């Protein structure tokens, strides 16, 4: 009714398609200053970097360099570690497997095969949207089982004369904190030392994972080897509650609307 | 109802093992053959030159990495800007889009915090209008078949398949602009194999992105539309594919 017809008015979509069109270009002229400096430091900044070893060994021809650039390039190009890592083993590929259904796809271990990117297509098509079903059938359970405690301290805010305003005002704001204390502000603390990021990494870390942008820019568990059992099945666990709830506040307040 | 919930999360764990166990049967041997040649190298280019050290190769490999990894170009040696306006513009599609290709990668605090708000607001906001374009497509898509179906109904054919057939046509028309059109394009324009167009094309649809493979960012093809207009299919490429995903829940 509604999600339609709110869009069937062809004017509140053009106004605000220039909207989003616009808040598109605002956006492009913020990133650029803010990223325009520092970027294509590879491109012809490995130019210098061969000179700085055609000066330093006079012994090395420019095409047997050239060739070992070419050589370690296609070394690069399907696995090569600049110092086990093996990205492929069961307990990544379970990880890489997990990336395509919940639409995070951080591609930081991409498809080399033909075969492989045929498997993952089939895959995706089905995979992910039943696993939306479970996400969302979690969600179902997962928004009850706060309510049943949302509703429990609600007794007292009531009770304390705080008037019937308290919702909705209150129970909205302390139910999104309360997730947002679980599956932000304290992962955020947990993976600003467990991977020894920064401070802004562990939230921009979670934002873009939870928000299924997945850049790969930002996993570095494997940083340099996945190490340790905990993270592997828990961040993945922490993904699945964190798009869970993600998910309620989504489905709440779209009812709210 | 936990019953069904519970069963199909087994169900789902299960096709995640399912997968992770031909995923691996499929990259392991490319990713580790790799690792083995590259000590090959190593040794190969030890030995032609005594005059450098390992340590020395050693900073030297981790460079060239470092520049492989930033899209340096092995071809020849030595402007394409990716942080121009209209590369930028299209990165924010990524974001919006939840796509996120990631290969153009940040590295300001700056830039990331505001990506940070960025985001928050615009991914909602894009699906508000990107839903709100698939039912004025769907809409006008649906005001156009009409013309051709009242003539397909005098054929005698029942209205009870007049029903199926079209939701055949539907669905095959709307491959057609969105996954046909695309791939054949995208196999010509950056060459790639057959399932490479349509590799790109779905794990960009399905807001995977992956960001192995993106169409328009090759440096080279200067033709004045594909830039940012492969983003426009990409939002009509959403809206119809998310459309039919709402529908596809309904039967
Ligand atoms: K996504
Ligand atoms: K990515
Ligand atoms: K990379
Ligand atoms: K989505
Ligand atoms: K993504
Ligand atoms: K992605």
């Amino acid at each position: 009714g509604p999600a339609p017809g709110r869009a069937m008015r062809s004017t509140t979509l053009l106004a605000l398609l220039a909207l989003v069109l616009l808040y598109l270009v605002s956006g492009a002229l913020v990133f650029r200053a803010l990223e325009q400096p520092h970027e294509q430091q590879a491109q012809r900044e490995l130019g210098e970097v061969r000179e700085k070893f055609l000066r330093a060994h006079p012994c090395v021809s420019d095409q047997e360099l050239g060739l070992l650039i070419k050589e370690v390039a296609d070394a690069l190009g399907g696995g090569a570690d600049p110092e086990s890592h093996s990205a492929w083993d069961l307990g990544s590929a379970f990880f890489f497997s997990g990336t395509i259904i919940t639409t995070i796809g951080y591609g930081n271990v991409a498809l080399r095969t033909d075969a492989g990117r045929l498997f993952c297509i089939f895959y995706a098509l089905v995979g992910i949207p039943l696993f939306g079903i479970l996400l969302a059938g979690v969600g179902d359970r997962l928004g009850s089982s706060l309510r049943h405690g949302i509703g429990h301290i609600e007794a007292i805010f009531l009770k304390w004369h705080v008037p019937p305003e308290l919702v909705r005002v209150l129970s909205a704001m302390l139910f999104l904190l309360i997730g947002c204390l679980l599956f932000v502000l304290t992962p955020t603390f947990v993976f600003c030392y467990m991977e020894d990021w920064s401070k802004l990494e562990a939230i921009y870390f979670v934002i873009v994972t939870l928000t299924t942008v997945g850049f790969g820019d930002y996993v570095a568990g494997a940083d340099p080897r996945q190490d340790s059992p905990a993270y592997q099945p828990l961040v993945s666990f922490w993904i699945l509650l964190g798009l869970a709830y993600f998910a309620s506040v989504l489905t709440t307040i779209g009812n709210w609307l």
